[PDB]
Order: C-alpha cells, then structure tokens, then sequence
C-alpha cells in the first residue's frame, strides 16, 4: 500500500470579529466557521509516524485567529485567499491549503426606524460562503456561493410535457407551487495570488449581490416550465453581469407542495383551481443540478 | 396499576394555505405545523383494547386540513382555538383538546422595490408559536410566543458584582458580548370560549407585534446589568401594554463569546479594550427564565 | 409588574469522567450532558440589577466539574442528587436546584470475543437520563428515564375497532408495521436528603434495566391492539417490579409505514398479505402518551 | 453561455422491505434512503423548456419502489448496481444513473436470550452506505462506506513531535484521549455491468464486515502516534484482505477531550496523571483524512 492522498486541518473554527468606528462609535460585527485543510510533504505522518511534517490543528486554530486578528475577514474570498497564501508561504513543505468559509448573517437593527450602532439580527439562516484553494505554483482558485436562500412562489409554476411511459403517474399541471433552498456557486478565473484577488477586492461582494438579486428575481418573475429551466435563466444572467465568472453552477430542491383531495368529506372542493389547503412534503424531493459555462 | 393521565393524537402536521385575492391578483401564504392532543374517557383504550373511544390521529389530522379549508388559519390564535373546540364539541367523550401551532415565516419578495403578488421568501427561522388549551367546562386557555429570534449587541452588556467564592473564577466585566435567542411567551386571561376569542382577535397580531418591537429595542437599547435584568424591563413593558395579558415568560440562553488571548503571539493585544477577534462558544451557556406577572 | 417564577443556571455541560483500576489496568468511561437550574432569593436580580444573589453561571460549570472530580458521577440518580444537594446546602438565598442529566453511552468494545480494557463504542443514540429536583425542606424528587430507544416490528401489530365518522378515512388493520422511539419515564418517591438517595443506589440501575427490559420485551411478544394497549401493559409490570417507583409515564410516536399500491404497475401486488415494500412516514405521526400509577 | 454538466433526480426516498419466510416465520426487514441522479442528453430541459427529455422525478422515485418490489434490495452494492443499469438501459438518452444509498440498522432483538422472528432495534446511528455510478460504455463503479461509526479510547493515543514554531502552543503528550466518528471508504475495481457485480455479491457483505473489524481492532489495540498514523494502519490492512478494493478512504475527525485544571480549586489534581475529568469539545475539531491504494 500507499498514501494517494492526504489532506487534514482544522474544521468548525467559529470566527467573531468586531470593528469600533472611533469617530460615529458605529459598530460591525462578522462571524464565520472556518475550515483549512492542508496538503503537501505529509505522507510520512501516516506511513512511519513522522509527525514533524505536521502542522499541528491546534495551531492551523490559532493561525485562523491571528489571521483575523491581523487582517479584514471580510470580504470572505479575500480572508481566505490571505489564510491559504500564509500556510504555504510559511511552511516549505505544505504545498496546497484548501479554505471552506461560512458567513453568518448579522444584519444591523433598525429601532424606530433607524440603524443601531452595535445591535444586530440573524434575519435569516441563508449564508454567504467560499471556497478558496490557495496551490503551491497554482494561484488561487475560488468558489463564491449562497445556500440556504429559502423561497415560495404559490403560482406562476409549471410542470407539462415530460417523458411519460409505465412507470410515470404525476399528472402534468398548468399552475403548482414551487419551493426550494438556492444553493448557488459563481466559480472564479484563476487568481494568480493574494494581489490579483486584492486587485478585484469590490467584485466578490457586488457579485455577491447581484448572483442574490438574479436569483430572487428570476424566481419572481419566471412563468416557471421547470426548475432546470428556470435555474438556467439565472445562471445565465449572472454569467453575463460578471466577466471574471467561468461557471455558474445551481443545486436546486424542489421541495413539494401536494394538494390534498378532501372531495370525500361533504363534497369539499380542495382541488385544482379550487386548491387552498395543501400538505408540504419533506421528503422524498427531486434535487435539480447544473452547472453554466461560456459558450 | 391506573390510568392516571392520557392524551393521544397527531403530531408533525404540516400545513399550508394560500389565500387568492380574485380582485388584485395578490396571494397570500400561510404555512403551519400542527399538533393536536385530546384528553377525555379514553383510558378503557389503555387498560382494555378498547379502541372505540379513540378518534384516530389519521382522522384527526384530516379534520386539521378539513378545518383550515373551511377556516382562517390565522391569527394562529384563532385557528386552534377553532380546532380545539371542534374536538370537545364534536365528541361527547373527549373533554380536552391541546393544540400547538408554529407559524414558519413566508415573507412576501420585494423585487425591485415593489411588493411581489405570490413570491415570498423564509426571511428566518424565527417562529411565531400558540399553545391553545380548549377544556370542556374550562374556556380556552392560549399561550402565544415567539422563538428562535436570534440577536446580538457588541457592547453595552455587562456582568459585575456577582457572588463570588472558592468556586468562582470568572472576572467581573464592564463591557461584553451578548447574544442569545430568544423565547418569549404572553399567556392570555382565559377566554370563555369561540365567542371571546373571536370578539378579540385583533389583539393577537398586535401583541405579537408589540412583545417583538419591545424584545428588540429593550435588547438594543439596555445598558444590561444582567440577562436576569434585561428581560424584566422587556416583560414588564408588555404587561404594560396589553392589559389582556396575565404573564410574560422569557428563556434566554447566554450565548457565550470568549476572549482569545493572543499575547502569547508577538505580544498581541486582543483583550479588554483591544478585544477585536473572539470565539463564539457552542456549548455550554447559561440559561436563564423568569415568568413576570401584575404587582 | 411583579416576579412570579424564576430560574437560571448553565445548561449544556458536557462531562467526561474515566475511572482508572491501578491493579487490572481496565478503564471505565462515563460521558454526561449536564443542565443545573437554580431558583431562590434571586428576584432583585431581575428587578433591581442586584447581581449580589447570583451565584454566576461560570461558578455552577466549575461546580460541576468539581463535584464529579471529588464523587461518582454514577448512576445518574446519585449524581444529580449531589449536585442540587451541594447548591440548596452551600448558598443560604437557594431553595432549589434542578438538576437534569443526559447519559451517553460508551459501550466496552469487545475485540476478538474479549473486553477491551479501555475502548469504547457509542453503540446507540439510546440516552439514559435523569431529573432531579432538590427542593429545601421538600426532598429530593427523581424522575428517571430512558429515550431514544428505536424500535420496529413487522407484524403482530394492529389497529381496528376505533371511532368511524364523516372525518374518518383509516381502514382497519390486523396487520401493520409498528415502529417507535420510546421516551420511558419513572418517578421515584419523594426521597428526604441525599442519605435516603445513597440507601437506595443500587436500585436505581437496576430499575433502569428492568424497564429497559419489560419495555422491550412486551414490544416484541404483544399482538398489540394499539400503542395505547400496548404501552400501558409496559407502564403496569414496570410498577409491578419496583415498589420505590410511584408513576410510570410513557410518551411513544406512532412511526407510520404507508403501504404502497402498485397494481397501477403490470398489476403488481404489495398490498395486504402481499405487502413488501413501504414508504416510511417522517412526518406526521401520532403522538400516544400515559402515565400509570397504582390502584 | 452554455450547460457544462447537468444531472437531476429524486433525493431522500425512504424505503422499507420486508422478508417473511413462510416456513420458519422469520421475518427480516431493510430500510434505506435512497437518492438517484440521471445525466445524459437532458440540456434541453434546461435551456429551451424541452421537458420531453425528463423522467419526472415523480417516477424515478415510483421506480425505485419497483426495483425494490421485484429484486433483492441487498446487499445495497447490488441494489444500486440493478437501479441504475435500469436507467441508462431503459431510456436511450439517459447515458449515467447516480445511485446513492444510505442502509439504516434494524437489528433482530434478542428476548430472554433467544433472537426474535420479526422485533428489531436500531441499535446505532451508524450507516453502511454505497455510491453507485452506472455509466453507458464505462461499466460500474461502486464506493462501499461505512459512516457514523462513533469510538473512544481512554488512553494508548499520542501526540508529539508536530512542528513547533510561534504558531504553536499545543503541549506534546504521551497519554490522551482519542475520540472520533468513522468514515470509512473502499472503492471497488471497475465492473464491467451487472453480471460482474452479481458475480461478486458475497464479497460485498464480507468486505463491509471486514473494514469494520479492522477499523475497529486497530483502533482498540493501535498505541497510537497520531490520527494519520493509525489509520493508514487501518487503510493498509483492509487493501491486504480484499483484492478487488483499489483505494480505502478514510475522513476521520478528531473529537477533542480538554483537561480541566482545577488546581485553583482547594489544590485539586486534574492534570496529567491525575485527569480523571475532562471537558469533551464539540468545535472545532481536527479533521483528517488519507487515500490509501496500491505500492
Ligand atoms: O492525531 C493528531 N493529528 C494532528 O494532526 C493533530 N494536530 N493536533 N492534534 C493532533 N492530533
Ligand atoms: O395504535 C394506534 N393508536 C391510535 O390512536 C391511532 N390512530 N391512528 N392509528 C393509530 N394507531
Ligand atoms: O447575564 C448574566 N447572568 C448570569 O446569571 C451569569 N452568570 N454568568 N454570566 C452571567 N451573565
Ligand atoms: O421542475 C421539475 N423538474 C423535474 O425534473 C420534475 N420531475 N418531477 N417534477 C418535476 N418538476
Ligand atoms: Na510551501
Ligand atoms: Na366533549
Ligand atoms: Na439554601
Ligand atoms: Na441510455
């Protein structure tokens, strides 16, 4: 036998930082859960027990906190392209460092309508996230992503018109609820290190914004034919507001809604256009995937 | 042995109702778990395999969906007050009915500024709860809550002057972190019945409103001296501005941001007033309940 | 506005305890989660900042730790009994501590047919858990339970003879799945100190296997006419085995197992005598609970 | 722009089976969740609201019952190797079928020392799982898991001699805890269809068993250097005892035990040779993993 491959760190690192405006007194927060794993000369920690190879977790830990610390954590592509470029710049022989960042939302308080200086909200359980891969004479690679975007529309959903043989019972309809959790990833060109993904620094949290807005208004807006062309719609869209995106890929749930017949009790009509009640599925559900490249 | 208490029924009912405006256009969605436990002569189900006191939970939780077909569904209030009444009224043996509603959040989308006509969005995870008691020959008894609302001030909390004894290690401070989620409930004076739920049915939405707007701007605006201090202020006000209401509990749990000492590092200062990284402890933290009634 | 009830404490400790045998070299592990609650003289902690009467959240997580570094942390009943012991004991102003204990199981590993001498499986989810209410000059009061025990058998289940109205749809069945999670609860006379509780250890693991083993037992061999039947026949021989017990409760979902007709398929047969395969039902379900005590 | 990949299909289908042996009575029971993804030449779907090219979702999950109804459904490498090859040869455009299974415990229960024909307890959380791809003109590929295997061992783990620098303020030790949750991967050389993986089927149930005795074995009796170095011990043994494996993956986190230090507490010793407490840390959590294959 032998090592194929190798890879090992620290996970679930949770991260809070604030920010003290000295002038307005107005203060930020951040909050993430970091994961670094490294790679490089480490086979000899698995094969003979080697452990001067190791980097140990406990101080991949503190490094994470030193680096935030020292540096802006936000925006996440840039903390995590500067936590990668520090493992393989500090030790010789680690030679690719692979970095998972989840933000968690902290949205200022509005009291009485306006923003507070320092108290803030979980408005919601959707999150910003990266995956950056910092390689040893391989720049920097980075997937910027939202997930957990959770979203209703009660009509303006279709589903006709696919293959029916013996296997298939759904009835084709004209009018459905559709329900998913976007989990959407914006891949982007090769970075060749820490100052080309400074240099762009303003582009991860627009995109950010604009993948957002796409999605949410795609979703509004689309007499839906299906989940997989709807996702194309936005995936497109976004590929055309942001050059510097290779690929667009969605992950969609269609999480169903099923009517309930309720005829056999006194006549009800509960159906079709009559539908008012329905029952929310949690499972099984259809799991929708693409991804979108430059033609 | 005896039957000395019994209640049965069905748990985990997921429900939603959409509401189509046929003027406008405009829907409108509600989604709801539900649970509905009776208590009444039921013991011989026990005791002798008699099932012919029990309504099934299959049947019950088709009367859940038959009911919100032929009912609002909100406010929650009124909707299990409906559906608890229609189990002691309904069957002459089942002299009690516990409804429990969560209201899941189905935030209409504004898309471009304007108000979408059936897109909405889980804007978070925090609940709007009712505990609806209906008991033959005893009213209906309704507890309303909200929950799983997540917050956090970076400054202006405190935690001195504390007992301190050969147990105690922890150090006084005049300025932390806190964050917690929080639960609150408002229990109504018992209403007599249908009737008197109804005739104040406005005030449930309205309560809801106030112990949320009076939650976040006593949790914003409080210089806290404690958690124990805080929530009092927020429990006293609610009592104060609904005269219906007979109590108001909060649990709060004391979700625990550490300091990191990073000294050890090339003499970094990130404690007391140099505190800008910190860890976000999962486990454990401190609870702490209080149930606040009319002086 | 007035303080009618409050609490507070640390919740969520985990505790590891390892015993050391110096003569054979065999180790023994204990894994707890631990919530301490205290009420007392404490309201003008909410009322008037007075932090004065707080023993900090901190101090009852160092406590306990302390108190399993100096005392067995087994069985869970003697522990708790300590513990909520040590806080009405040492703090004048604290009339109660609420103890709950949640134990995680860490099974010896057999390797090779023998007993490993120090390693360990958490070979279930299953926990065994106890509630323990110190009350000055009112006892010490235990509630001991198992939960998490999963459970299914295949056949000798039925269901028929129940309550058939215009909001029944259930067809009767003599033979159906039955699948649950049992929650078993056992509520220990009142008990006068920590003396009393120490008099009486060795029953207290003993009396949890009993009801672990009776409830499996007549889980396995009942033709059970219903949840309702079957559990109370559990709850009866359990209060026959144990005189110090005063009430047995039990709280067990109905896990359903949909049949799933075919016949729309090549005339497949799967209902009935010829059912093989089902959909198991995450949700909803019933939700079926008692508690017996003595005639 | 344009699709770069794109794969749908049913997620999370809970499926229940049962055996009964006429003669004996024995009854024997299989539950799984299965997911199916398809790909082939789908595009359409998504970029011109082509649905004829969709197996609805709706049918891959009424054919996964089928399957299951009309084949044996274990060992679940077979199960997933009949599903998928039924996609890719059924519909002419579908070139790949995605087969995960995750195969739940139902463990026969033992009454009064005597195994019972038809009472089962889940007796772990842990998991036996397969990835299963089928793919037209590549064979099959299967990946064997098992996951969610969860041990600790009180002593015989080590951890010295990492890298120390001014990110470093782990201590070595020579005697600590190790805990973790097993991950454990072997992949299965290439099958060239369905009869090659029939004609092993014995070998599937006999490898799982294998990497689980091993796993566990080595873990007990390993005095171990370092998560990396026991399990490639792990790896490297599985790979010598079953020749048809090419690589065995482990992912392993390590599920930190802190000791307490207590000395401020009436000099109490809890560290080092006198640790019997300890504080079990649910983040972070070193993560480690390794591929091991071949010489
Ligand atoms: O077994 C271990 N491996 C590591 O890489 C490590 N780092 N900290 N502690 C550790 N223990
Ligand atoms: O055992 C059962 N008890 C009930 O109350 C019930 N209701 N539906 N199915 C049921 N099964
Ligand atoms: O607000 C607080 N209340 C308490 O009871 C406590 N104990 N420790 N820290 C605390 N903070
Ligand atoms: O949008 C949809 N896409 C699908 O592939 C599908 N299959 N069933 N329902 C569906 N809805
Ligand atoms: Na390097
Ligand atoms: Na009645
Ligand atoms: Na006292
Ligand atoms: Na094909």
């Amino acid at each position: 036998s032998a090592v194929k491959a190798a890879r090992y760190g620290k996970d679930n690192v949770r991260v809070y930082k604030v920010h003290k405006d000295e002038k307005t007194g107005v203060q930020t927060v951040y909050e993430m859960t970091v994961c670094v794993l490294l790679e490089g000369e480490i086979e000899t920690s698995y094969t003979k027990a080697d452990n001067s190879v190791i980097v140990a977790t406990d101080s991949i830990k503190n490094t994470i906190y030193i680096t935030a610390k020292q540096n802006p954590v936000t925006p996440p592509e840039l903390f995590g392209s500067i936590l990668g470029t520090h493992f393989i710049e500090k030790y010789n022989h680690i030679h690719a460092a692979h970095v998972n960042i989840v933000c968690h939302r902290w949205t200022r308080m509005d009291i009485d309508g306006k923003p507070h200086p320092h108290s803030f909200i979980r408005d919601s359980e959707e999150k910003r996230n990266v995956q950056v891969d910092v390689v040893e004479g391989k720049g920097i690679d980075i997937k910027s992503s939202l997930s957990g975007l959770t979203v209703l529309k009660s009509t303006n959903s279709q589903f006709w018109g696919f293959l029916r043989d013996e296997y298939t019972t759904l009835k084709e309809t004209w009018d459905r609820i559709l329900s998913t959790d976007v989990d959407a990833t914006w891949q982007w060109k090769n970075f060749s290190g820490l100052q080309e993904v400074r240099s762009h620094v303003p582009k991860f949290d627009a995109t950010w914004a604009t993948a957002r807005e796409v999605t949410l208004k795609t979703f509004a807006e689309d007499n839906s034919a299906s989940v997989q062309a709807t996702m194309y719609k936005m995936a497109e869209q976004i590929l055309a507001r942001q050059q510097l995106i290779e690929t667009v890929e969605y992950s969609l749930p269609n999480k169903h809604y099923f009517e309930i017949d309720l005829s056999w009790h006194k006549g009800l009509q509960n159906t079709g256009k009559n539908a008012e009640v329905f029952a929310p599925q949690s499972d099984p559900n259809g799991l929708i995937k693409c991804t979108v490249g430059r033609s």
